[PDB]
């Protein structure tokens, strides 16, 4: 009768149906402030009375587990309160998940629900963008917990909305007090100190809107750490960052776009088994005889068959599939293209054969009775493309003869767009059954391409746009072609949809080549970093940002690594246990943070060791000054890896924190631990009385062959409590003065527990600091001190207290105290055994990494880095500026977020009108605060005046250094019947802009390294209602390949459909980290044009 | 705790000289700043036993009994400063 | 049903009888091992065990009040404990 059981029920028909809108991350999570309501609940049912009636406080709640609320099922949560201890706790299979204090308030003061005073605008943050921003952050909150009407920028005050439920108004005060922090990741509340609920006053602080809806004001207080907002009180809210689902389900198909000639001659070259293959069956199914069959050559044909293919319906027959086996590579290499229905069908002239009946299961069909590897006029069948190579192999293919006549011509090279009446006119009468053909001569920039594209599925005339004429000569009026009624008629014979003209050879433009693994390239500068998080086997050197920017200010300096030691951070950053924000200092921008010391040469060639706050494992490290040493002649750089971070926290903690006297007694927790070993030589260097705890014995014998000072009587057990009678026996009941602790719980009460007077304990550890367990205050009573040592803190501020630890240990190692450690080394090539060594705690000493050898000279000036290849990265000079058309909306706030994030600190955005949404101006101001300058301007792109004084603004602020076209105007919804010149005119923002960018750059921009445009997949596959789009995008392409022809550089991508930022031609919108993932995949890659989307 | 925390712009003191009982002492602490000492030289809450968070350790924070009475037994290295200091 | 409730009667014939014996200063006082006895005999009912055959552990026991026990009357003890937080 004592514990109240509630059940959890997420039916359609269940009255708690709403919790199905909280799902932090990919899973339904039972809201942290629903167990503050079903406790709330039974405390009122408890004392008799209602929820409403009822003022309530809260202290010290705790939260130990997540609940996940599975869709078809049911969870029941218990709770039991002790009224007398004035306790609660909540449990679901006997397992505790939420514990703390709960009481009657029995004294309501109203004052406390009075607005604290800010410590500081028109503009302000709307409902729909900030639910975008914690959607982009992680949190894919639904309509039932969208109670944030509008927040102001800073994100310290706002409205909410009242809807008759404290869950979701408690669930938006926290979202209210998460959204201003900046933290990258998601962040769940773990433990609130005291929450204080008014009912009466909550009632009495609402008000309606006109709307006829009833809110409440809601402020945030950073400097006091409360937020109040109507009848509620929270203080002293704690959150800890979650680890990422890792759920990937934006799996990204990517292809590159490639002109294909028809009649490739001499293919399946530069190969390497088939080369010795050749001569091999010379002296003398298989890859010999399927040489041609697994190359990309199939699938350009099968691309072109399913173009001409009239309706998305096909069927496929496949004749004497007894011996070949295609029919199990065709129905995979279709699957790329989106609404394809498919219809395959096996026939063997022999039904014995085709005995993998599983194989044919997999959505294929079987029967029993155009592709093969002068007869072809015997049948009178066209010859469309010829694939030849040194296999002597030929693949052929013949179209299907169709009679027609009456081809109509149109010339569509022409500008203002006036032949858009004449194509209606063509298209208007639907029985016409006349092919047309477009004509572009005198312009290659033309993107009829795409126009044919989207108008070839067009409801209505879909067939009578049959092909297109373009003269794509890509050169400097190098070749030369001219169309004709002779050259019509090779044209016409074989109805192809594409016909191509490219520097002599005459093809199509193929969307259907793959893509491959990931680029290397030789450099000087890298890092250590896990591609997936988590994982031990993703660990590879990659590309640092040092190399594009080396400003050595004069508080840095850049060092050549040759060794760099591991520790256990790395360990737990590496596996995922620990959480990047948890690293103290700015890293926002998501890179490596592997390593804190290394030893090697300064640009003066020096031998030097240092200690740095992370990055640590680099070719090369960035530091000040102040955090190094000089590395004495007696040493090797090996074991002078060792020496800084031990050290350092061995004297912090013992000469600068507990300020120990000779002729003491302490005790020294793990002592073969470094630190361990650190302060087992700094006490008996000055002559103290030393008590350790060992893990094993062989661990003992190696401290006794170390230490010679050390008895029998100074060793005990670390794996239990009996350390503690062992130093009370031995210490006669006294005690020690120092412990230096890093031990977990039930042990931690133990060394406590052997404490003297006057005595000083030394935390050095985390976890039990972290989850902040309760300490027992009678312990104070024997004038005892209690220490919360970090070293971490030294590497922001503070540097006083760093000067007088430098100066300790630079005395230490100029006499004998400080010894390097023993060191297991592991090469450069092998960082991942290095991690997995280290992981279990089988080793003495130290693990280190060698980055490079160490030369037998002493003064090494000018030691360049050796070359290692490392995944190729982007990284962005600090003196140079960067354009984005149309990137003050959108994706273009993502991308300049990420460039920003990729070290760029000029920036250009373009727009039409200002900067009028809250969520832009937030952006501008936080990248503003970054230290970024960043320009808004209205100059147009269209324009060569307009482009012209944009690239010299640009310029004024610094070197242009890339150019990013974003601006898009949308005709959409425009079908071919109702298109006017008017408005594929205005749909061309993106082409005379783009043309003036081209030229503008080639005129006064020598020093440009990027030209990226965006295009859409419809460029590419097409859509019904939007022809001038496509049309404008395949132009967009075309020039981008003329430029990289050229020699510039250029690069256009055609995006699917991209979610954040609001399903197209059957395509998933792609969530925003994946985009800009594939993004920077993209960006070093050497094609020209290239695809990206997610299949439905 | 409010008005030190509003007039320190949300940093905390560096030194809190604590004489105050239960529920105060809670908001002595949570007054703290980084690098931070506490000074208690109240007997009732340690006395009592009462329970003391050590989430407030990962600010490097340092925390003191202080008791003169010790120094009427032994340790007089330690009180002929304190009488220098006085003097 | 969860809070176990024990009576206490110090009369000639009930069977804690024993419990006159504690007269630590003019006063009978409940002995604080009578605390752990009775914590104890709750849990092993709560497991479904006997007394005799469930080894035991206490932490952090803590006392903050003194009982009386009067000799005309009978006082009350209420015992309630969490199972999943450990605690009495």
């Amino acid at each position: 009768p004592s514990a109240a059981i509630y059940n959890i029920d997420t039916s359609s028909e269940s009255p708690d149906h709403y919790l199905v809108d909280h799902t932090l991350d990919g899973r339904v999570l039972f809201p942290a402030t629903g167990y503050l309501s079903i406790v709330w609940k039974t405390l009122a049912r408890a004392l008799g009375l209602g929820v409403e009636q009822l003022p309530v406080v809260f202290e010290d709640v705790v939260l130990h587990q997540a609940t996940i609320l599975p869709k078809t099922g049911t969870v029941s949560l218990e709770v039991r309160l002790l009224e007398a201890s004035r306790a609660f706790e909540v449990s679901e299979n006997g397992n505790l998940v939420v514990s703390g204090k709960v009481y009657q308030w029995d004294d309501p003061d109203p004052r406390l629900f009075d607005h604290p005073e800010s410590p500081t605008e028109p503009l302000f943050l709307a409902q729909a963008e900030v639910y975008k921003e914690l959607r982009l952050r992680g949190y894919d909150y639904g309509p039932h917990f969208q109670g944030i009407l509008e927040a102001s920028l800073e994100g310290d005050s706002g409205r909410l909305l009242w809807k008759d439920n404290w869950v979701s108004f408690m669930d938006t005060m926290l979202q209210m007090s998460i959204l201003g922090s900046a933290k990258h990741g998601l962040y769940l509340p773990t433990r609130v100190t005291a929450i204080h609920i008014d009912p009466a006053t909550h009632r009495q602080k609402l008000y309606t809107l006109q709307d006829k809806a009833q809110v409440a004001d809601v402020v945030v207080s950073r400097w006091l750490r409360v937020t109040v907002a109507g009848g509620v009180h929270i203080s002293g809210l704690h959150t800890e960052s979650a680890p990422r689902r890792q759920q990937e389900q934006q799996v990204p198909i990517l292809e590159k776009f490639c002109f294909t000639p028809h009649t490739e001659e001499g293919c399946l070259s530069e190969r390497a088994a088939l080369q010795e293959e050749l001569q091999l069956c010379k002296g003398l199914e298989d890859p010999l005889l399927s040489g041609l069959l697994d190359s990309p050559a199939l699938k350009a044909c099968l691309d072109t068959a399913v173009e001409n293919m009239p309706s998305l319906k096909m069927k496929v027959v496949e004749v004497l599939a007894g011996h070949g086996h295609l029919y199990s590579r065709i129905p995979g290499l279709l699957s790329p293209h989106p609404l394809l229905q498919l219809s395959y069908t096996a026939t063997d002239r022999h039904p014995q054969a085709l005995e993998a009946a599983q194989a044919e299961l997999q959505q294929h069909d079987v029967a029993q009775g155009l592709v093969c590897n002068s007869l072809f006029s015997r049948v009178s069948l066209r010859l469309v493309g010829l694939k030849k190579s040194f296999y002597g192999s030929t693949l052929f293919l013949c179209r299907r003869p169709t009679p027609q006549d009456s081809p109509i011509f149109l010339p569509v090279d022409d500008t203002s767009f006036r032949w858009v009446e004449s194509l209606k006119g063509i298209l208007a009468d639907e029985d016409s059954s006349r092919p047309v053909w477009l004509k572009a001569i005198n312009c290659a920039t033309s993107g009829v391409v795409g126009l044919v594209n989207c108008l070839r599925r067009e409801p209505g005339g879909n067939r009578l746009r049959c092909v297109l004429l373009s003269n794509l000569s890509s050169t400097s009026h190098v070749p030369e072609v001219d169309p004709g009624s002779a050259e019509l008629q090779k044209v016409l014979q074989g109805d192809l949809v594409m016909n191509v003209y490219r520097d002599g050879a005459w093809g199509a433009f193929r969307h259907f080549l793959l893509e491959e693994d990931k680029p290397e390239e030789p450099t000087a500068h890298a890092f250590v970093s896990t591609l997936t998080r988590g994982d031990l086997s993703s660990i590879r050197w990659v590309c640092s940002s040092l190399r594009h920017a080396q400003p050595t200010c004069p508080g840095a300096q850049l060092c050549t690594v040759y060794y760099a030691s591991l520790n256990f951070r790395d360990i737990m950053l590496a596996t995922g246990k620990l959480s990047p924000d948890a690293i103290p200092g700015k890293w926002t921008s998501q890179d490596s943070l592997l390593g804190m010391e290394f030893s090697g040469r300064d640009a003066s060639g020096k031998r030097v060791m240092g200690l740095v706050p992370a990055k640590g494992l680099a070719t090369s490290v960035l530091l000040s000054p102040d955090f190094l040493w000089d590395v004495p002649s007696n040493w090797t750089l090996e074991e002078a890896a060792s020496v800084p971070v031990v050290y350092s926290t061995a004297y912090y903690a013992l000469v600068v924190r507990g300020r120990v006297r000779p002729g003491e007694t302490l005790l020294i927790h793990s002592g073969s631990g470094g630190v361990g070993q650190a302060a087992i030589a700094i006490a008996l260097s000055l002559g103290c009385r030393v008590f350790t705890t060992v893990g094993s014995a062989e661990k003992r014998a190696y401290l006794q062959a170390r230490f010679p000072q050390l008895d029998s009587t100074s060793f005990a057990n670390s794996r239990d409590t009996s350390f503690e009678q062992h130093v009370l026996w031995h210490t006669g009941g006294k005690g020690v003065d120092l412990v230096l602790n890093s031990l977990a719980e039930e042990k931690l009460q133990a060394s406590v527990r052997c404490l003297a007077t006057h005595g000083r304990f030394l935390e050095i550890g985390k976890f039990d600091l972290s989850q902040n367990h309760p300490l027992g205050m009678a312990i104070f009573l024997k004038n005892v001190t209690f220490h919360g040592v970090l070293l971490d803190a030294f590497f922001n501020e503070s540097s006083a207290d760093w000067r007088e630890v430098w100066a300790l240990v630079q005395a230490g190692i100029r006499d004998g105290v400080v010894r390097p450690l023993k060191c297991t080394v592991f090469h450069g090539a092998q960082v991942e055994d290095a991690f997995r060594y280290m992981a279990q705690g089988k080793h003495i000493g130290k693990v280190v990494v060698q980055v490079l050898a160490e030369e037998p000279e002493a003064v090494l000036k000018g030691a360049k880095p050796k070359l290692m290849s490392a995944i190729s990265k982007t990284f962005c000079p600090a003196h140079k500026s960067y354009i984005i058309a149309g990137g003050l909306g959108g994706f273009g706030l993502e991308l300049a977020q990420w460039l920003i994030q990729r070290g760029v600190q000029k920036l250009v955005l373009t727009s039409r009108s200002g900067i009028r949404t809250g969520y832009q101006a937030k952006q501008v101001r936080r990248w503003r605060r970054q230290g970024v300058q960043v320009q808004v301007s209205t100059s147009n792109i269209s324009s060569l005046e307009g482009a012209r004084g944009l690239i010299a603004e640009a310029a004024q602020l610094g070197p242009v250094g890339g150019v990013f076209n974003l601006a898009v105007v949308l005709r959409d919804g425009l079908l071919e019947n109702q298109t006017p010149e008017f408005f594929q005119d205005v749909c061309k923002p993106k082409y005379s802009g783009t043309l003036n960018l081209d030229r503008v750059t080639r005129e006064a921009c020598p020093e440009l390294d990027y030209f990226v445009v965006f295009s859409s997949v419809s460029c590419g596959r097409g859509n019904a209602g939007q022809s001038n789009y496509g049309f404008a995008n395949s132009a967009m392409e075309r020039i981008c390949e003329k430029r990289r022809h050229e020699g510039l550089p250029g690069l256009a991508v055609q995006w699917g459909a991209i979610g954040d930022v609001g399903i197209v031609s059957g395509t998933l919108p792609q969530r925003m980290a994946s985009c800009l993932e594939v993004l920077d995949l993209f960006l070093n890659q050497p094609h020209m044009v290239l695809s990206s989307f997610v299949l439905a």
